[PDB]
């Protein structure tokens, strides 16, 4: 809507207070004009029609329980935008400040969230498996990262290319979580997964096998479920990324860690410069080796560490 930029205050899914950029014109709308062509958050009202209605509020205070998933979808979209702009010089998901749209309260008790080719969409969870999913900064950044991939590599959402697509989202979801510096970790979805169980998460990058996912190519899933295991075989790539950053030994292969920032640089360049819609794991390794070579040189520690990390997970 046309209006004036304003600043409201509210509480997110975890009960934390934060300021949000809004727009005033009769109502206060969840419309942040400070980032690119804007960040817009919508109410899906428990339906599956999208986007729903642009979120309108009478007083610019967002403290109702119904408000919490919207506050966080809106705020964390902002943090993710800031990460890509400040860290990678990328303006929104298309690199041309495309408007970012999210819908919350999607369907009833919906235990998922997704990027649908046009926008991010968040369920409220059923209160057992999940609480509203936009409460997870890694979840928001994971979904917005699918948009980045759509506009760059275009990794097909099946088999190996799909597992890379997924890992790319977990990698940058995590790097955004670190960027915000709010209880950061190498787990995925821990802030919104299973409110009845402490200490678990949907996936682990540091130890994928913790939650049933492979951490070596020899243990890859070869069947047809989950689009050929896109959320399963992502553990192999997640593990390699974790190792590149943090180092360690894994199946008797030693990796010298180079830190998060360089991991982010190498994988961002791989995603935007080398990967293609049909890239496989082997091709990802090559893309990452080439990216590290461009940035740090062929004889660098960074290149050597990329090779050791892929060696460790059995990807040549
Ligand atoms: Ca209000
Ligand atoms: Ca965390
Ligand atoms: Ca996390
Ligand atoms: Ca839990
Ligand atoms: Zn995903």
């Amino acid at each position: 809507i046309t209006g004036t930029s304003t600043v409201g205050v509210g509480r997110g899914v975890l009960g934390d207070q934060k300021n949000i950029n809004t727009t005033y014109s009769t109502y206060y709308y969840l419309q942040d004009n400070t980032r690119g062509n804007g960040i817009f958050t919508y109410d899906a009202k428990y339906r599956t029609t999208l986007p729903g209605s642009l979120w309108a509020d009478a007083d610019n205070q967002f403290f109702a329980s119904y408000d919490a998933p919207a506050v966080d979808a809106h705020y964390y979209a902002g943090v993710t935008y800031d990460y890509y702009k400040n860290v990678h010089n990328r303006l929104s998901y298309d690199g041309n400040n495309a408007a970012i749209r999210s819908s919350v309260h999607y369907s009833q008790g919906y235990n998922n969230a997704f990027w649908n080719g046009s926008q991010m969409v968040y369920g409220d969870g059923d209160g057992q498996t999940f609480i509203p999913l936009s409460g997870g900064i890694d979840v928001v950044a994971h979904e917005l990262t699918h948009a980045v991939t759509d506009y760059t590599a275009g990794l097909i959402y099946q088999n190996e290319s799909g597992a890379i697509n997924e890992a790319i989202s977990d990698i940058f979801g995590t790097l955004v979580e670190f960027y915000a510096n709010k209880n950061p970790d190498w787990e995925i979805g821990e802030d919104v997964y299973t409110p009845g169980i402490s200490g678990d998460s949907l996936r682990s990058m540091s130890d994928p096998a913790k939650y049933g996912d492979p951490d070596h190519y020899s243990k890859r899933y070869t069947g047809t479920q989950d689009n050929g295991g896109v959320h399963i075989n992502s553990g192999i790539i997640n593990k390699a990324a974790y190792l590149i950053s943090q180092g360690g030994t894994h199946y008797g292969v030693s990796v010298v860690g180079i830190g998060r920032d360089k991991l982010g640089k190498i994988f961002y360049r791989a995603l935007t410069q080398y990967l293609t819609p049909t890239s496989n794991f082997s091709q990802l390794r090559a893309a990452a080796v080439q990216s590290a070579t461009d940035l740090y040189g062929s004889t660098s520690q960074e290149v050597a560490s990329v090779k050791q990390a892929f060696d460790a997970v059995g990807v040549k």
